[PDB]
């Protein structure tokens, strides 16, 4: 079973700020990484997938990358609609495991 | 890209009430499909997969069916550790995409 | 005296949503089984007899199943003229008696 942490659990930043946030696999996943995003009371939204790849419509102030266990996803410049909560999840095999998940708030 | 469809939005019960939830896919998934526990601020747990399938350490009283485009949830009797909100997603086809949710309360 | 037990007490979901309402009997009660609508301030009004049987002019939107004593009643596609409580109620034997009832509404 993979085990995925995410760090930090929670930030605040500001508008217009580069925030950064990171998953560690406990082993190699091959890659298979997605990115979600969780608005408060809604179902989490896939933003990347393939570790680096933007779904077709996400803004590309959204980015990830990363390989092996670690994995990096990053917003360039933080907008009051990011505010929500993120995950990232691997899909390399059943069952499929997410990090604990960090709130980013702006403030 | 595949549309998942759940309902209801909300629902309270009492404690041993048995609880239903559905999916509907846009497509044949071909039973890909997962159902996840969300408690208050914290990640989504997988319960089910391969739609039918229980993961170890998943109380009996779990269950789910359905194929091709209609996915029923069941809780046979609602336990007070069961309040949260339940998702069914699908993993036939990247983007994985997520149902609406359910709120899940006990009255 | 037969118990009926009507799961859930309350629902939202959202118009053309499906929704699912049950009920089970303590005794088996050989499909004497009548589902009504009760909107706001007026007296109940009976949809379905017998389980299954729809009475007249009532919508294919609404259909009940159910055997012994586990009895169901759907929505297929929620309508807002549909928000009301619903029960079910046994006929097979005196004093008839009701379920909880169902508060269907719109989120």
């Amino acid at each position: 079973d993979i085990q995925m942490t995410q760090s930090p659990s929670s930030l605040s930043a500001s508008v217009g700020d580069r925030v950064t946030i990171t998953c560690q696999a406990s082993q190699d996943i091959s890659d298979y990484l997605i990115w979600y995003q969780q608005k408060l009371g809604k179902a989490p939204n896939l933003l990347i997938y393939d570790a680096s790849t933007l779904e077709t419509g996400v803004p590309s102030r959204f980015s990830g990358s990363g390989s092996g266990t670690e994995y990096t996803f990053t917003i360039s410049s933080l907008q009051p609609e990011d505010i929500a909560t993120y995950y990232c999840q691997q899909y390399d095999d059943l069952p499929y495991t997410f990090g604990q998940g960090t709130k980013v708030e702006i403030k």
